RNA sequence: GGAGUGAAGGAGGCUCGCGAACUCGCGAAGCCGAGAAACUUCACUCCC
């Protein structure tokens, strides 16, 4: 829809068309988060799963290495998501946290579920916009 | 692109206007939000 300026400015800074390492976002970090507080950085995946059965439900919790235990549940569309640290941390804390709650999606991984698990993962901020990721690198 | 729905983030958001101890701070300036509802993100369903 309609944006304001600040936001309009952080996609001049972001390419729809390419996908972004782990370490090449969480130093985008930074950038991406310009509202007046700070944010939190968000990790969503889109699941190779259905979710239209109870048996291929991702049900977990993980300590992550920088700040305390996460939450993770899947939603009845099929997609999952986690907030992952602030945006005032450091990069390597917020690129070992992204990939911390990668591995253990990956660790949830149900049986009956086909295909590719993680078909498409992001990074985001609270106010920003978001960059695809490899959740592999 | 439009109308909705779900989850997750969330205490701010958008528009203007001056001011100099540093992309930052102020305003009895309007509107929206701190109610599920703003704003942002991944998805889902319908429509030209
Ligand atoms: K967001």
């Amino acid at each position: 829809p309609k944006h304001g300026k600040r936001y309009r400015a952080l996609l001049e800074k972001v390419d729809p068309n390419k996908i972004y390492t782990i370490d090449e976002a969480a130093h985008l970090v930074k950038e991406l988060a310009t509202a007046k507080f700070d944010e939190t950085v968000e990790v969503h995946a889109k699941l190779g799963i259905d979710p239209r059965r109870s048996d291929q439900n991702v049900r977990g919790t993980v300590s992550l290495p920088h700040g305390g235990r996460i939450e993770f549940r899947n939603d009845k569309t099929g997609a999952i998501h986690a907030p992952v640290g602030k945006a005032s941390f450091p990069p390597e804390k917020l690129a070992d946290n992204i990939r911390a709650f990668i591995r253990a999606l990956e660790a949830h991984k149900p049986e009956g579920a086909k295909g590719t698990f993680l078909r498409s993962v992001y990074v985001t901020t609270t106010m920003g916009p978001s960059v695809r990721i490899n959740p592999h690198s």
